């Protein structure tokens, strides 16, 4: 009578929902959707929209936003602006209700969203594979719980996001993802973040800001050189800066064990045999995808060597009627990038007008203090795959930052190119304005841009993004993979 | 022998100093260049950087940044920063000393740059043309003071720029402009600027933000509407959120007389009748071409019936070998306007490829709290060009706003579009990082983008230039230059 589903979905993130819209309303299929919870925060974190408007993005720009104004706090004194400074506190505790109200209230209205859109039904639960048209719904994560839903399904959208990546060291109980962050009852006096990417490099602002008087934010990371994967000179300036914020950056280090104390701090012992007391230790070392508690065995979903779920350019598996998109496919975890590839994966079977997403030439930020835009390759990604690499680089310290009392925030931007057509392959900002400065830039880089169309553009003064069209002549070249100021005489 | 130069350059502000230095540096030409001052400041204000570096772009731009305080402050609460409210004051004197030190540096440097650089001389004192192949440089801009020099030039670059107008109303004396603000020994109290552009704007904030206690900022203007020939929708925006900190706004209205009260103060007097007692009275209404003392009728140098120096697209005067940018041609008055017509200029005339200044699709910006980032034409001028004219549009309260306390500070993003193939006509923003997000808009128009270059690009989450790639549907039309929410009939 009521059949199957035109289509189900597992986890209700940022792709997830953006397939089940596209369907309920674009196409009147019969869609279901399964999340494990409705509302933010414990004991799944993530919850109903996913991990980018639970425990991710949304949250996590409030609290940058609300770190930011230590910073704003003192630079105001530059301009004349007096208020007694003994006085100023930063409480976490209000912050993190701001936070909690603004989530709930996108929490609902997805609640509602559910409850007025016919062919749109939510089931509350988890979400296993059973047959390969079958998705089984269980009070709990494990196989063997009681069950409160069967859902018929003519396609499967797998959208589980992805996890916290944790280590195996003794004591790795008393630590702490990102997700438990969000929900710290007091701010940390001394925390140590661990990990070299966007998430421990952005969190260590946030606790940096809000951590009480006499408290220590100490970010390790066990190679040479932080955010790995960005481009270098904006590595280097970003540990500088951190650096003058206060910040201790311990490189080439990792921890081993962690121990309690007799009054609940953290006891943590390094591979060197250094050790450090604190009382937060957060592990950001990396995000797996999350395909544990699917039982993809049941049908013989492939997964690529790293733990992720194999697709090609349609985000199509090897069963035929079972598609996975969003960070558990282990590419760009992004949530542009998810609602991109589940709009593209339904009106290409729901609408028969195949369209995929480009994985390339995709902006980004870093919402870190300060912050970091790029977009396109990295000058040292390029060699390794075009003839001769130009790179225009400029690093000014901003006007304001004479007066305001932060000389230390050397604005930097770097573009890429082909020096052949002179084609922009990457563009890369540090400093207050690159994330919404880059946007504009995936536009350009999508419409072939070369750094001519750049530097003969009129500026808008004074701004920083001007600096993109006042670089007129590379500082140096990338030619059969090396590195030389000059570009040797021609010699075909 | 001596003093025969390849160019001879009146003004060393934005347009001179850029055809001198490129003049000399890149093509070896003997050039000097003449300007009345060294440093900023009084008797003469502008000084050797030009108008934007003494008394225009770079001060206010600190200025701005420094009543953006007033807001961040506030605004701190709603992410849980506590402190004595009733203790905060802005010193305004430190605001200009601060403003002072910077703007010297760059009067320093550019200084220096002379000495370093052969080819490249500077002359303290006022040009003018004693013939076609001659400049005077006097002590004074009086034709009867002592001679100081004369230059034998090739070729005469007049960049001397534009100077406030000031409207000869009785009491005018009482008065004074963008210049004197700038050096005020105190806050005003209460303040009356005059004039809808985006000095009197730009400046209603920055003594908005400093008043001592119990002041008031009103400004006035004689028509119905602020900003003119900005985006409407933007323009009624600005106004309320301009309202909404404090600023009382006074259209249709434009004084009649200012007249001196015992205490000091000012009675001002408009032609509806009213009258209000302010501290200072600031004349912004417009900016003229400063033709006055360049003795530009020795020579026969034609003028425009508008008042400015008449110039083709290659900045060429009537008279050979004189040309003519900046403000005193009196086309688009913005910074890199003129230094692209004197890159422009020195390229054409010292090079082998001529070069024109594209004047069309330059983004702008202004700096009003919040500011306003735009570039392209707006609706109404669309619509009197092309056939079928779309409007994408989006306005909304950002959620930091929600929390900040904010609420009034909506964003805007607006997008002009030729429905007949889809480009991209102008884009206008409002709101925080409006100025830096329009910068690489610039380079797309010149790239003749397409709404859908836009929508098909992948968003950076989360930014307010994400907007600008979400907007699919026009809003509206204007199809034959009328308005109208949807289209007409079928049209295959
Ligand atoms: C701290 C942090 C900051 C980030 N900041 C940014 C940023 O600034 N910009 C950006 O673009 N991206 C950011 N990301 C990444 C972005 O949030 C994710 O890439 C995005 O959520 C991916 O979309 P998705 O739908 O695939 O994953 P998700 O949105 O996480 O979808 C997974 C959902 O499925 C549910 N689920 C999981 N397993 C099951 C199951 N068995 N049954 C039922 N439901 C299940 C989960 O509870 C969750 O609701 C950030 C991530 C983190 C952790
Ligand atoms: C308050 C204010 C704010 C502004 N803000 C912005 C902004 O945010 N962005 C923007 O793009 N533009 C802005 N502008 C516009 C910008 O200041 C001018 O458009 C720009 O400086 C024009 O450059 P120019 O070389 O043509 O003239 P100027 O830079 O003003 O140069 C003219 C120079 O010639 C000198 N001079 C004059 N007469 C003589 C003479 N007889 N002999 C020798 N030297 C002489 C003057 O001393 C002056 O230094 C602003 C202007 C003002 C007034
Ligand atoms: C929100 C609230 C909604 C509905 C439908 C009903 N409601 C509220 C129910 C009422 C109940 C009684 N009280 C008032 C609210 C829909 C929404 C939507 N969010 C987002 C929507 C869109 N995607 C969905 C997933 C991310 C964004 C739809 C696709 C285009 C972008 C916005 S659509
Ligand atoms: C500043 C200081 C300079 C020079 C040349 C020498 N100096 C100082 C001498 C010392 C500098 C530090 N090293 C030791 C020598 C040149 C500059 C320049 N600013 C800006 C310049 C530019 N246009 C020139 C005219 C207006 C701005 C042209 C170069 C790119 C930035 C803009 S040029």
């Amino acid at each position: 009578m009521s059949k199957a589903f035109d289509l189900v979905v597992i986890g209700a993130g940022s792709g997830g929902l953006e397939a089940g819209w596209n369907a309920a309303t674009l196409y009147g299929k019969r869609v279901a959707v399964v999340d494990v919870q409705t509302s933010h925060g414990p004991p799944f974190y993530a919850a109903l929209g996913g991990t980018c408007v639970n425990v991710g993005c949304v949250p996590k720009k409030l609290m940058v936003t609300g770190a930011q104004y230590m910073d704003h706090l003192r630079e105001s004194a530059g301009f004349g602006w007096e208020f007694d400074g003994s006085s100023v506190k930063a409480n976490w505790k209000k912050l993190i209700a701001a936070k909690n109200e603004a989530v709930l209230d996108i929490n609902k209205s997805y609640e509602g969203m559910f409850n007025d859109t016919e062919g749109l039904d939510f089931f509350l639960g988890w979400g296993s594979l059973e047959s390969k048209n079958v998705v089984v719904v269980r009070e709990t994560a494990d196989p063997k719980s009681a069950v409160k839903e069967r859902l018929q399904a003519d396609h499967i959208l797998l959208a589980t996001g992805s996890w916290p990546q944790m280590p195996a060291i003794p004591g790795i109980e008393h630590c702490i993802s990102s997700n438990e962050a969000f929900y710290l009852p007091e701010p940390p006096r001394r925390v140590l973040t661990v990990g070299g990417g966007f998430i421990s490099v952005e969190f260590a602002g946030i606790f940096n800001a809000y951590k009480p008087p006499g408290g220590k934010v100490t970010l390790c990371y066990r190679n040479n050189l932080i955010l790995r994967g960005f481009d270098e000179t904006i590595r280097e300036e970003v540990t500088k800066q951190l650096t003058a914020n206060g910040i201790e950056i311990m490189t080439n280090e990792n921890p081993a064990k962690v121990s309690l104390n007799t009054d609940g701090s953290k006891h943590v012992t390094f591979e060197s045999g250094k050790t450090l007391d604190v009382d937060v230790v957060m592990m950001a070392i990396g995000r797996i995808p999350r395909t544990n508690d699917l039982q993809l065995g049941n049908v013989g979903v492939k997964l690529t060597p790293k733990g992720g779920v194999q697709v090609d350019e349609f985000s199509r598996t090897n069963v035929p009627n079972i598609y996975a998109i969003g960070d558990i496919t282990d590419r760009l975890m992004l949530t542009p990038v998810a609602i991109n590839e589940g709009a593209a994966l339904v009106d290409t079977v729901f609408g028969n007008k195949p369209r995929k997403t480009d994985h390339t030439r995709v902006a980004s930020a870093v919402f870190s203090i300060p912050p970091i835009g790029t977009c396109g390759l990295i000058e040292e990604v390029a060699a390794k795959e075009f003839e001769k690499v130009a790179v225009y680089m400029s690093s000014f310290t901003p006007l304001m930052h004479n007066i305001s009392g932060s000389k230390y925030k050397k604005f930097v931007a770097k573009i890429v190119t082909n020096h052949s057509d002179g084609t922009v392959l990457g563009v890369h900002l540090l400093g207050d304005g690159a994330p919404e400065i880059i946007q504009a830039v995936g536009v350009c880089l999508r419409l072939n841009a070369k750094i001519s169309d750049f530097y003969n553009t009129i500026g808008v003064h004074p701004t920083s993004a001007e600096e993109l069209c006042s670089m007129r002549t590379p500082s140096y070249y990338y030619v059969k993979g090396e590195k030389m100021e000059k570009l040797p005489d021609s010699n075909l």
